[PDB]
């Protein structure tokens, strides 16, 4: 007796909905045309963002790939793809499980840098007043990161404590500090639980962003007076700088690494001996400044900078670390860049 529904078949609809998202997960701007010629997806920047955003059945590392290049439409995506992500009422770490959630962060330091500045920009918007500029927002964001890595990555041996966290982050809100119960309540919130990543492989940049500075105590030749000095260097910034105490605030020396090169070298009396010296021009003065006794500041005398290590394994690693800083790493450079216009 009933009247039944004229049902449509789905099977052709479906169909194009799974080819689409297959051509996707393949190559993202053909899978979205696909999706736009048959009429499921509208061109728009803020539509497809919404159709990345919900991500229904998308690989999350193609949508990075994706959101993360140059080309003017993608850049118009990304923002509206961030300005669908609500961090009103949230603290940094939570706004950043938000967002962490939504795709995987690409490998290019330059697609990496577009999407935590348009990260870092909407979190601001969102939450007006507690940074200072948008760069002190990126560059906590990457000290979170940062943290995540050494908390819960088993290849980091010294955890750091909340008041390491708390100290690391002098001065990055412009000049000045942020609140230490910020800090702490990060730290906090970072040390229970690490960042969840979505299509995990334990490769993720959250867990293997590593800190590449060192300090250490090594044994130093000199300039014109041949005498070897015991003395704490530091390694940041492409740049080795050394003191007299562990506590000094100014150095003895700094010797700028760019356009140096670093070699192992036998000495008739030291072990464990590299030199630093100028590989384009052999025999040349290297630039480097230190300070006399009487409390002046001068240039440097040495051709090179020979240093001995207590063991061979310790000459190995600060050989490692010098030339990997030589080599350089083009998103730490970045990071430097915003800390220093922070500053
Ligand atoms: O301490 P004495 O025996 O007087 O000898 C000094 C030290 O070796 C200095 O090392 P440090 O600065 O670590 O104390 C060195 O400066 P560098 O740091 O430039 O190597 C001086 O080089 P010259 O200034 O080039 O002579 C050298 O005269």
């Amino acid at each position: 007796g009933h009247h039944h529904h004229h049902h449509g078949s789905t099977t052709q609809r479906n169909a194009q909905i799974a080819m689409g998202r297959k051509k996707f997960n393949m190559d993202p701007k053909k899978g979205i045309q696909f999706l736009i010629e048959n009429d499921l997806l509208q061109s728009s920047p803020e539509d497809v963002a919404q159709f990345l955003y919900k991500g229904e059945g998308l690989n999350k590392t193609v949508i990075g790939d994706y959101l993360g290049e140059r080309d003017d439409f993608n850049i118009k995506v990304l923002q509206a793809f961030v300005e669908l992500h609500e961090f009103a009422d949230l603290n940094l770490v939570q706004a950043l499980r938000q967002f962490l959630w939504s795709f995987r962060l690409p490998g290019e330091a330059q697609k990496i840098d577009r999407m935590m500045e348009a990260f870092a920009s909407r979190y601001c918007l969102c939450n007006p007043g507690v940074f200072q500029s948008t760069d002190t927002c990126y560059v906590l964001s990457f000290a979170i990161i940062m943290l995540n890595t050494s908390l819960h990555n088993h290849n980091v041996r010294d955890k750091p404590t909340a008041e390491r966290f708390i100290t690391m982050n002098r001065g990055i809100n412009e000049g000045g500090d942020l609140p230490e119960e910020l800090l702490r309540n990060l730290y906090e919130s970072i040390k229970n639980e690490p960042f969840k990543i979505p299509e995990d492989d334990g490769n993720d940049l959250t867990y293997t962003f590593f800190n590449p500075d060192r300090e250490g105590w090594l044994l130093k030749l000199g300039g014109r007076v041949k005498t070897w000095k015991r003395r704490w260097f530091i390694l940041t910034d492409n740049c080795l700088y050394y003191f007299e105490y562990t506590t000094d605030k100014e150095p003895r020396g700094i010797i700028p690494l760019e356009n140096l090169s670093i070699r192992e070298v036998e000495d008739p009396r030291k072990p464990n001996c590299f030199e630093l010296y100028n590989p384009s021009h052999k025999g040349q003065v290297i630039k480097a400044c230190k300070t006399e006794a009487d409390g002046r500041v001068v240039e440097g005398n040495h051709v090179v900078y020979r240093i001995s290590a207590p063991s061979p394994e310790e000459k190995e690693e600060w050989m490692k670390s010098i030339k990997a800083s030589i080599s350089r790493d083009p998103f730490y450079d970045m990071l430097a860049t915003r800390k220093r216009r922070i500053a």
